């Protein structure tokens, strides 16, 4: 059951206008903000659910205010009933655009921009100490305005983890860690049960990358979590390289080369999309695939 419903003041300011989210997305809801007169996000949770969420999200946004592709906080609250976030409203998610192209893949040129803002985004969330854990299309979305629209913004903090500790070091992982995000774009550790690391937010770039290219995953059709893991454990991931410009091998090699241990070589992978893109003459001003 929802705890809001549209037409709901929160904190005598945060009028609820339509409800934007729900299933996995949690209760998120386009509100009026009174004060500044914006639409503005807010999500909310029950205050007597068990696993209560909206704490660390707050948190981890709070600790990425002033990066790029992160949506401004806004504000926060907590009672009896309910716990919320508010933070800057975005537009269409990369879920929704990608289906809404009929052939339902992106051009090289439009994946390659995303794929460099959604890198930049994850070194962004790491920098804080965090995993996102559950990187995947409909958690990055389109700005709203002409001077927003062409940047993309990164989503849902819910199953984020932080992976250093009071000092900065990488905290030593837990044996076993349950499988956390979305079965499609799980990396093969996730599978495992192992504690997730940097990597296995790179994984599930990397697999977002081919389906934006190809329009699917080879285990698009397989629901069992299980299957889904044998698939991927057993896969030569060097087929994926097929409809990729050149230099995704070495992003390829660099990831699959990486453990929890290990921080990613993000310089690296930051140049082959600047390679890539130079070598297909992508210019930032082009349109994207939704813009033609
Ligand atoms: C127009 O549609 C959406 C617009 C959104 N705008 C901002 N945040 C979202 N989500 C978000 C941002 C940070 C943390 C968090 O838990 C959730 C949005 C989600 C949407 O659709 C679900």
């Amino acid at each position: 059951l929802d705890i809001l419903s549209v037409g709901i003041l929160v904190k005598e300011r945060w009028k609820v206008l339509r409800k934007i989210g729900g299933g996995g997305f949690g209760e998120i809801y386009d509100a009026l903000d009174m004060l500044t007169r914006e639409n503005v996000a807010l999500k909310v949770e029950s205050a007597q659910q068990p696993k209560q969420v909206l704490k660390m999200e707050v948190a981890v946004l709070k600790k990425l205010q002033g990066k790029d592709h992160v949506c401004r906080f806004i504000g926060c609250g907590r009672n009896d009933r309910f716990n919320y976030v508010v933070m800057q409203l975005q537009g269409r998610n990369l879920a929704d655009l990608r289906r809404s192209q009929s052939r339902g893949t992106f051009t090289i040129s439009t994946t390659l921009r995303l794929g460099r803002q959604i890198l930049e985004s994850i070194e962004s969330i790491h920098s804080v100490g965090f995993l996102h854990r559950d990187i995947k299309p409909s958690n990055f979305a389109m700005g709203r305005f002409p001077s927003t629209c062409r940047k993309c913004y990164m989503l849902d903090f819910g199953l984020a983890r932080q992976f250093t500790n009071s000092c900065g070091d990488v905290r030593p992982p837990r044996a076993v860690a349950g499988f956390r995000g979305t079965v499609r774009y799980a990396s093969i550790n996730a599978h495992r049960n192992r504690e997730m690391g940097r990597h296995d937010d790179l994984w599930s770039l990397f697999y977002m990358l081919v389906e934006f290219v190809v329009g699917q995953l080879p285990w698009r059709k397989i629901k069992d979590k299980e299957q889904v893991g044998s698939i991927k454990e057993r896969y030569d991931h060097r087929l994926m390289l097929k409809h990729l410009p050149p230099e995704f091998s070495i992003f390829l090699d660099h990831i699959s080369s990486l453990d929890y241990f290990t921080k990613p070589d993000y310089q690296l992978l930051t140049s082959v999309f600047d390679n890539s893109i130079k070598t297909f003459g992508v210019i930032e001003s082009d349109p994207f695939d939704w813009e033609k």
